[PDB]
């Protein structure tokens, strides 16, 4: 008859890593990396982003002849737009402060085109012939939607004074544009008037342009360029407008309420009818892991980005009638922690529930805490610099790559140091467990040296059971222990 | 006749959190997170803010009629500035480079106002009647005090041509301005000339401007508008006027001497004559604790920023004939460990001095570098940014919101760490006690198990305080105990 | 007749700091900071870099007489130059979007300069009398190399118009500039026609500019002014001019490739004809070592700045015959960390046991490695290039720079008290389980004298010691004896 003490054993494979050694075989581990995503663009809180395909946002606004599709938005989230739009400009020339705008249109609560100036306000100017090869349209020429492209009317050219004042109770967004002639023969030809000027005023505007002539480059087949502005309207404001030549009025505007901020995204993927709280370019996550290694470019509140491949937490035991100091048992199922008993009556295996469910505890506790420790914002990453702010862009290039390093460190060392922790935390209880078998039973019986006990007397089940239960008799035994001795 | 081994027990109600368990009590412990102001404003090392009660920093400069008295104050190290200045730029119009003279004027040192040009200087030109109903003062109309606004004389506008060296040691700051009329009449009637122009050039300037005529809503009744800049003299430079109109000519310069850097705060909170070393808008805080969770915005020596609400580290026990697995001894007043006597002359209770002061030396030496491994440099936190540069604010947002997440999730892991280290280092001081006392008795008593020793001689106060002194002799004892052992 | 435990102890001095405890003497002990550096400039992966001398950026791009180094540098790795460098600007004035034309001129793949204009394709205008004393050159009058002067010629100015056709398969680089006059009559003498302007146009660049006649200040002897542009032309592109006066038609341009992104250095030091990978305005870093002091401002992949001044890392023993509970001070061991001392009638020796020793030091080792190792290190180009109206993002990024530094310097300390302090016990853990094993083998045939050592009452020889030290001890061969020995 013996009694020994043993831990639980299986047949898992799964390494884990300490500080002191590499590859040690662990009966069960869990994994604190999300490396998976579903590869599809998702709504964002129950908002549906918007998709301008093959269009760019200068493209959409102006209202380009072949990006005509999208007229419907109530409102959105964030925008994805392709890498390289095919149709952003027909005719040549640029948009000032573009990126600002786009930075301003990321997110909008309410958008909706109106009418404020109707086609027929020009009863002495042409407002028919304002068409260009550079804009084709079904195969013949035409121009932006959303403009007005003004020539003389009867070879002439009479001064345009008109002035709009916002009746409306949000902001409205307006655009206007300048066109620059080749030659002086042009500008003849197009506007009677060799010396023009535009002239425009609000209640913080005040802006005042003249065309410049010169010769420029083919682009497109045309030479000439077309230079557009944009300003926001308060509600009771009005804007006043004033040229004699080489001016684009503006047909339509947008009102526009604000109250939110995002960022926009360039990405390839297709919408998928989906509900999801972190986005990326490659796909959606719907993780509540503390790290992850998909992307870094991120929109909502996500994870952490960091360098590592893997991190796994040790949670079991060290995989391997004898005794602890061998190796685990693999007869016993239930319990981490038991005795093996052993007699002329029979054999099995006991386990203490008593230790298990404390170190079981223990365990979860510590993982839980390392899981929800953890506090996330919403946050949008992105590229939102142009070819002259090179500066800034590498700045914020030494911050990402700063963040990057700091996590990636952390996180390595905390679960190095984690694992070790944990295995000598296993030892430390079962070598209190042996210690309370033992200073209970005495010289009854006496150490083998391998983890068990071989009684002098005679143990019943009963008496098994109850040093099982910590409650033994040593003088009910004593005396046959000692006439046993020798 | 019996030696026991336990640990001290109070009525203290402290909760400490461990990584395995929650709030576990303990019998003394500190917090390292402060939570408290004076809720005033004070001095920053020895020296007054500037409080601008409802004014701005344009019209403080500029002299609005009705915002300044005069300057006071020759050196300060920041500025308080209400959310919402009521008197600033009474006249509509416009500061050039606005954010980079505030971010610039922060931190001054000898700030003195002088007079550069007298009013006599202008002999040819109308000098009493640039006076307007938008700038009213004590019921008249007026203008600003700095500036002089020059009208036609004799219905005459000579031009206009000044030079000015700068003989002071110091940099001198100058500023000049510039009127756009509403219509060709109006103009007629200010100035007899119809195209005007102004230029200003020193050694590193270089500038020239036009009146821009045109139609623009009404602000405080103006229809006109005027725009304001400035610039920095050196110490043996020049500076060369000439305008035929539409100039506003400087009165008043300021002698300024710079040598350091802040910010502006946005508060309302009065100022309270005291000294501190680092400051809120909601108050100022004095403390050495490494953390602190009252605002985020900060100027000075602060502490860092963390969201978490309690931060309390442990040091001392867990607290709950007796032995060490009971649980504490509420009569062991005087000590932490020690031993607890009982003999037929009586009962009563030691402590070991030595054990006891390690571990006290231990715990202070942790809270100690705790505390102190902590480095601190001065900072100026605050938002200098215009409408028209949401990137760059999104850029300081994002570097914020991740150095807060950086500090608060370390600090909350460090926490949980220490506590746990800490709460379980005592047991092997009375671990190492218990065996001590254990190796010098050897057989010559029985353990009960529960941490004492039952003795089977007689141990008298000498024999006692020899035990606990460790000058055990088990020769003189061992053949009575050999005789009481049947 | 006895056997004792212990550790081994030497005559080192080093001393590491704990979390608890402060200078604890130490057996061996390892630096993980570095704190050296050769004092000289080094090539960067092999590619020399450039250095400018006593010339400025702009200097050497526009020609300045007092700059004749007309060496040729085909790729360079990045740019040296003094704080206050000298020859700038003979002519005072000012080049447009300089701060981001510094910036793009960082690491070059490829530069040639070559000519667009030669000064034959003027026969209408003046081409030799563009001339100032400001740019002296030998002690006489001149002007920069790269760029052309323009005055009227047979008082007659005829309008300029030209273009030119990028005909190469690089990128082109082209400067040009305008004058300004001071007076009606300075500009009536050199140009003739009262009203001037400039029109420079290409597939995206669309300019125009007018001369600004002022009164300023004696700069050099010149109260005029010379502003400077630049731009990139494509591989398939042309640009064209067309002025009536004030206008400085360039000569020379630039054909230029780019790849990667570097930053400028500030820095006084020679050059030293070596290799290194990371670069340093005060010397060159050559180590492995996680975290260093040595100056803020860094190129390449180098460790991370932290202010602290010493950073040890604890791994050996707890420096100070029975020992295992008293003074573990063993000098005679020489030939590991844990062993034996024994002693009966045939002599004694100091013993030691190799599988404790191989695993303690592997795990020590493994636990240095670990640290050392687990660094993510990326190429970094750090420098201080924002002009004077630019203060705000300055500000960002040096409280960027302030904060990384003390989160790295804060961690570093903690982590090295919090490593020294787990690394001193697990020797202590492995001297009690060495303790524990040479117990109950001989069970109750030796007297615990309890100061470290176990007396036998039996007769044990050298055989059954080193028996007793192999984990084979015949218990009932000497049960007799003890018995008999025990009074
Ligand atoms: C008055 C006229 O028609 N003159 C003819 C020249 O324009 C023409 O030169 C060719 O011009 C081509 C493009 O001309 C358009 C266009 O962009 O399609 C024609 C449009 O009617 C005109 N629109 C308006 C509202 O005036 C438009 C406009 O003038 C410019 O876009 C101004 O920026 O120009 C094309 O670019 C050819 O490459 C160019 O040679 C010559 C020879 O074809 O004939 C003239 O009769
Ligand atoms: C010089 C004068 O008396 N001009 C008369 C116009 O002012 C007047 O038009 C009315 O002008 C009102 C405001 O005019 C002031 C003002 O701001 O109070 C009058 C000031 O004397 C004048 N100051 C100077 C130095 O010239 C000032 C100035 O002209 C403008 O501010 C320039 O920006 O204007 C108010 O705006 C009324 O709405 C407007 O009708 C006309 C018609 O009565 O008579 C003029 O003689
Ligand atoms: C052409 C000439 O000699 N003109 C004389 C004026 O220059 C002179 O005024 C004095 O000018 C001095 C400098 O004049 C130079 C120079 O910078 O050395 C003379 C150069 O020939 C001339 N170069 C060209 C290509 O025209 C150059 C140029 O005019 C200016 O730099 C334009 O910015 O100027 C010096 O500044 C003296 O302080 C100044 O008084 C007057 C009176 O002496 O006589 C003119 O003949
Ligand atoms: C730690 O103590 C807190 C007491 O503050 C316990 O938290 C409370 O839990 C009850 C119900 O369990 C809630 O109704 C209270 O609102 C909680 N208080 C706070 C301040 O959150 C907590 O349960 C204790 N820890 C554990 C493990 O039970
Ligand atoms: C402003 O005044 C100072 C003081 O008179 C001028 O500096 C002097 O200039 C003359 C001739 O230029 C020299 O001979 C003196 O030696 C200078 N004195 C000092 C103390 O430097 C200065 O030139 C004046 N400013 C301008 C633009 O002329
Ligand atoms: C640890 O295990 C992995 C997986 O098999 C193996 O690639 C690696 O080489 C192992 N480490 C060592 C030191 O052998
Ligand atoms: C815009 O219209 C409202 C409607 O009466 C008017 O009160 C307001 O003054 C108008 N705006 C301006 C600038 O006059
Ligand atoms: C996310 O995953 C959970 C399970 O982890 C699942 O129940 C849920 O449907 C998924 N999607 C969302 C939107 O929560
Ligand atoms: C705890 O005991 C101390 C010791 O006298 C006493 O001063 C204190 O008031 C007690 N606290 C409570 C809550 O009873
Ligand atoms: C901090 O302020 C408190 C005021 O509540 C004061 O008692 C204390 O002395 C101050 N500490 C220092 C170092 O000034
Ligand atoms: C310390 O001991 C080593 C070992 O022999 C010896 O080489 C060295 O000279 C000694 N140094 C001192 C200062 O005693
Ligand atoms: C530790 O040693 C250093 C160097 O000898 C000394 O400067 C310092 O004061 C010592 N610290 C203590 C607490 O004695
Ligand atoms: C440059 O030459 C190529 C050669 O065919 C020609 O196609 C191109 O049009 C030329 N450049 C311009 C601006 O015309
Ligand atoms: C850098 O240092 C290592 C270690 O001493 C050495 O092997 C290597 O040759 C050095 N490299 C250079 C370029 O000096």
């Amino acid at each position: 008859d013996q009694i020994c003490i043993g831990y639980h054993a299986n047949n898992s494979t799964e390494q884990v890593d300490t500080i002191m050694e590499k590859n040690v075989t662990v009966t069960h581990a869990q994994d604190i990396l999300e490396k998976t995503h579903n590869g599809k663009l998702c709504d964002l809180n129950g908002v549906k982003p918007l998709i301008l395909k093959d269009c760019s946002v200068a493209g959409w606004l102006l209202g380009n002849p072949m990006c005509d599709e999208f007229i419907r938005v109530p409102e959105w989230s964030y925008i994805v737009e392709r890498a390289n739009p095919a149709n952003d400009l027909c005719y040549p020339g640029s948009l000032n402060d573009y990126e600002e705008l786009k930075h301003m249109l990321s997110r909008i609560n309410h958008f909706e085109k109106i009418q404020i100036i109707p086609k027929s306000s020009w009863p002495n100017h042409e407002t028919s012939l304002g068409v260009s090869a550079a804009c084709p349209y079904q195969g013949a020429p035409s121009f932006f939607r959303n403009v007005v492209w003004l020539i003389k009317k009867n070879d002439a050219y009479p001064t345009i004074k008109i002035s709009y004042n916002n009746t409306n109770r949000e902001d409205l967004l307006i655009l206007w544009g300048i066109h620059h002639s080749n030659n002086a023969e042009e500008q003849t030809n197009l506007y009677k008037n060799p010396i023009t000027y535009i002239s425009v005023g609000t209640s913080t505007l005040n802006q005042r342009l003249a065309p410049k002539i010169a010769t420029r480059s083919q682009v497109n087949g045309q030479r000439g360029r077309m230079d557009f502005f944009w300003t926001i309207l308060k509600p009771d404001d009005a804007i006043h407008f004033e040229s004699n030549g080489n001016f684009i009025a503006p047909e339509y505007a947008y009102k526009i309420v604000k109250k939110g901020d995002s960022t926009i995204m360039k990405s390839g993927v297709e919408y998928g009818h989906c509900n999801t709280k972190c986005q990326t370019p490659v796909g959606a996550i719907n993780s509540s892991m503390p790290f992850h290694n998909i992307h870094p470019l991120t929109i909502g509140e996500c994870p952490k980005y960091v360098k590592s491949n893997k991190l796994v937490l040790a949670t079991g035991l060290r995989n391997s009638i004898a005794g602890f100091i061998e190796g685990g048992w693999q007869g016993m199922v239930d319990g981490w922690y038991g005795y093996h008993h052993s007699n002329e009556q029979g054999s099995g295996y006991a386990a203490d529930k008593e230790s298990t469910q404390k170190a079981i505890d223990g365990v979860t506790n510590k993982v839980n805490s390392i899981i929800d420790k953890m506090n996330t914002q919403f946050e949008a990453v992105g590229r939102e610099f142009n070819n002259l702010e090179r500066r800034i862009e590498n700045l914020n290039k030494k911050m990402e790559d700063g963040f990057l390093d700091v996590w990636t460190y952390n996180a390595e060392l905390l679960v190095l140091m984690e694992n070790e922790r944990t295995l000598d935390f296993h030892d430390s209880n079962v070598k209190n467990l042996y210690d309370k078998v033992r200073l209970q039973l005495r010289d009854n019986a006496k150490e083998l040296g391998n983890g068990c006990f071989e009684f002098y007397h005679k143990c019943d089940n009963e008496c098994m059971e109850s040093v099982r239960n910590g409650t033994y008799d040593y003088p009910q035994y004593s005396e046959e222990a000692r006439l046993k001795r020798e």
